């Protein structure tokens, strides 16, 4: 694949997708056994080792929607990739969002054109597969984990002078983050499983941050979330 | 409310939504004891019952996006309804979608602009409450209905010449009505809670029909999902 | 066909539109002679009858451009009907529309897509066949019911948080409906004849109702204009 | 007015509109009594004269929605014109528009994304005014001139590579011009009137051409029936 | 060519386009030597004359979009021209954009649907030839003409109610004119060559005017870069 | 600022900006003195030294509108960068683009909605710092590396299944790559200057590949002509 320097077998059934490739590197070397780094090209690390005995591979996506469909069409259409699950953040932007939820996105609303230049006149309302959120729902609540299922906001742009995310926020949407449509068109699209788990980095209309601490625990329910869920 | 003639206290919490104002007749009829109807206006027949000694109302909603849209918005904002269950059918357009499926809707894709009307360049997309939803998960895995959740299409033309099913299927989409958008998106709109659960009437691209058999058998595993999820 | 449970012959060259379907039965029982129900199904009843006689049917289209859709089709492509009248109302968006006036369209504005979904980046402008409009023109002046010939505008929400009325009424049109556009376009398509004829049942933007004498005055001045018309 | 440079007075209430500035001085010297040019700006000739005693005036507008829109707005706005009437040419785009009919727009389609940009999800339906029209109608009528009343398509492109109008004239289009859908836009936003009286110069996609002798005809009878409804 | 009524070898292989025919006039008369007019169609006159020794046509365009595309269409496909170069005015939108200054525009933003109908979800960045560009360019600073070189937005609607100018100043652009979009667009994709210099008429934000001395001498320096860019 | 982790005058007025955070280290490394790395969140990976005694930076970008959109955004307002250059390749779309030509985009189309977002009805088209081009322009001549100006496409989807690049080659497009349009947009808006450099890593309708050496040679034309243009 062009942009992933993997040898066929290397990657696993199942793939993590952090957006930070320094954070996929993290998770490999914390939660996994007999980790290997199978890509470097442009820095964006991927690892496969073992998690109870199962493999699972750590792929980092970068930001934004363009960025992440190189990486699951390669990881899909090259490496016959079948579960795929976005552990990342974005930024709450309703008060009821609590700092220390999980968020699992059923679906997303975005303001790329992606879906636009496949469909036209129809908004595709992307969907997560439903079995990995039922999974991952149900670790959560096994533990006690807070968990939040809903919708999240794709958005192409990180500072953005038009954001409507107010207007989204009314609508229920729950925060705002950059891969998600993405991640779930392109899975959908050619038949496998695909979910974002997300936490919460800030309110990004209170202006209000988590704190280091906070971010460090969600962080690990994330993660335990996405492993447990697939044991 | 213009076009509903009930006083209030006559509706209950929870509404199930049905296209046909005669199969909403026939619901509260067969499944609900110490039936009033509330509504005759348009003949859009509304009523209330009870079930378990719950009350419970059904309300015809008519075909498409803006009729449902006026007894959606009229529920809501007149008559404080917090559950709002569309109960009805689709055209299946996968061959993986079995006529025996009862599907649970997480989101829908229109070729309606009401989404684009609001917001423009935004695809927002419709989310179903996952509380609900997953209510009616469990009490049709429960009694074991077969049952199927992801995503439909809300079309505005039942005849389009320029119909995208074929490219929806690829995506994923198990079928098309003309209802969930406007039911997911105005529910959300005003913090209510809504779910579609829809039969197969028959598979579009094959021209395949359901039986009579078929359907009556579907028809009630829906009506008694929605029931049992809420009791 | 699917929605219309009549049988070759049952329904006329020439079909009235009421969007209720209490209201088509109304029409039928007040003003034809040797009236049939010809179709139950959904309870959108139509009938058939004569006026002078000349057979003449009545149709429910229930409301919003999806549902008259799917009954205009039918009565085109299965009852090889020539001559679709809408008798309906709207809210009148200009002063200068008095509560009296019957309205006959020439054209309709619109925020449905359904045109957009055809043709991209055309606006297509709907038309009413000139030679009904003459003819119902000329039948309202002849007895001296007040008439004015203009556009309206066919919206697909009822309550529209995003509306454009003010705007539209200062480009010259005269009224929201939820039809118009529907039935011009589908009836042109298929190469037969349509007209909407509306009265006035308030002005939106002073929130003005007309009254029960008023509303009654005016239905019946429209229901001759149609008939008259055509005779 | 930036674009005319006449004295106040010098144009009269009705102003015909034809594309070619040549043309406009042929309508003034042929038709009309008391010639004056008022305008030479660009070469765009106008000019005004009486007819039957009556001040008449006609002003070129150049092709296109942008250059006609120039001279609409300096019409209206800085000289009061109250009747503003193209008489121009269009491609006919159906079998059944023959050679010899005078069409009267009562709407257009259009390419332009003029109404867009004020209206952005609505599609905006232009409007002759009636009065104009029935006149015009009515004076055809009278002498026998054969006439079609239906809608237009205002192109921006002549040379279109992806142009619709087989679409368009299955949807009952006549024929494609270049100027309608911005004079009946233009004069409904200021409470003017106008009306488009165009003749057939060709059948566009039969490629076959109407005769030196056809035009000379037809534009003759355009002329008295823009003249004659007026009088 | 429907337009324009020369015959072949004509036209030379490079054209000047200023929106005015009797600017045409003007230059052809005053700057060339052995003038034929080859065009009156319309009254949109065309000329050939030379200028040191070199062949050279001058053809008013016409205002708007869709009349310029009109001209060079049949140019570029009638009569072979190589070079096509647009001398004309705009309205400056930056206070940094100096009355005295020549434009030469590398780019065009524009409200013309034009480019949507070809291409849809795309936006099409037109682009002068630079080897035009750098040509002008090198010949203003020879003398010490005042030049800037950027990008214009092509304007539908010179009274346009819904003006975008505000914000297309803040991102760079320099002015506002009606037809550098379709000049550039055209000529690419038929492999020729464009370039559009304009003069500074007047800053539309400010509403001052440039003296009748300013746009004089102006318009002297433009047709001097054009000219000597060419030889 | 929030992925930028430079203190205040750790970055050189001018940035160059390949998409690749590996090349922005071989970059600085091969081509400055005294280097130093003053970010390193997410492998993002930035630097600063001199040329010639003058300070220059080099900024990983990531791949796709959205990612550098972050980095420009935060390089231009939060360490009042003024120049910003983007080094990178795109895959060629014509023939006649050669591989050995180094390309200076004067403007870029896009399928990305971030204008369409800002601007709605507008097709804003973007454009280079015209100095900075010249200047560019002027070094590649005087070595006699071959250097193409022309537009190139930003495209979202790397993988696109509705590719237009066909189309866009017709237009006289020269490439695609994923940057370039938020790059001009984002510095214009700001009052910034910016220049894309871009070599062709293959011909994308061929799929004939560019070679190691071939991609070593113009890599090194590409950061010479940047490095010259600025000194
Ligand atoms: N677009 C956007 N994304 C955010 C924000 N806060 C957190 N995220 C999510 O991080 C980006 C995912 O790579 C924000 O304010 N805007
Ligand atoms: N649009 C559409 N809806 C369908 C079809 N089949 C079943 N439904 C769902 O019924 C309409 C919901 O009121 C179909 O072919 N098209
Ligand atoms: N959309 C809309 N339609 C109206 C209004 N008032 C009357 N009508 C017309 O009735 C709907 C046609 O079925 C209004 O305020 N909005
Ligand atoms: N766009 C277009 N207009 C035409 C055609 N034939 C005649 N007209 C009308 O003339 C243009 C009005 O100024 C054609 O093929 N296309
Ligand atoms: N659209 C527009 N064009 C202008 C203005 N001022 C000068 N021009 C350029 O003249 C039109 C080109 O034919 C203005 O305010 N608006
Ligand atoms: N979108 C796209 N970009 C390309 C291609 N080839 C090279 N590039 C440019 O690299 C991406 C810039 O980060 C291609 O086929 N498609």
């Amino acid at each position: 694949s062009v942009h992933i320097g993997a040898e066929k077998g290397q990657i696993a059934d199942t793939v993590l997708l952090p957006g930070d490739p320094l954070r996929a590197k993290f998770i490999a070397e914390t939660y996994l056994e007999n980790v290997e780094c199978y890509n470097e090209v442009r820095g964006m690390y991927g690892f496969t080792g073992t998690y109870k005995g199962k493999k699972i591979s750590v792929q980092g996506t970068g930001m934004g929607v363009p960025s992440i469909s190189i990486y699951v069409n390669e990881l899909i259409q090259s490496y016959d990739v079948q579960n795929l699950i976005r552990v990342g953040s974005c930024g709450a932007i309703r008060k009821d969002v609590k700092v220390r939820d999980v968020i699992l996105a059923m679906t997303s609303s975005t303001d790329s054109q992606m879906n636009r230049v496949a469909f036209g006149s129809v908004d595709f309302a992307p969907c997560a597969d439903f079995e990995l959120l039922k999974n991952a729902y149900d670790a959560a609540k096994d533990k006690g984990v807070p968990v939040t299922v809903g919708s999240v906001f794709t958005a192409d742009q990180f500072y953005n002078d038009d954001s409507q995310i107010e207007k989204l926020a009314k609508y229920g949407v729950l925060g705002v983050e950059m891969e998600t449509t993405a991640l779930y068109t392109l899975a959908a699209k050619h038949g496998r499983k695909a979910l974002s788990i997300l936490t919460v980095s800030d309110h990004v209309l209170t202006g209000e941050e988590t704190t280091a601490e906070e971010r460090q625990t969600t962080f690990h329910d994330m993660i335990d979330v996405a492993l447990h869920s697939v044991s």
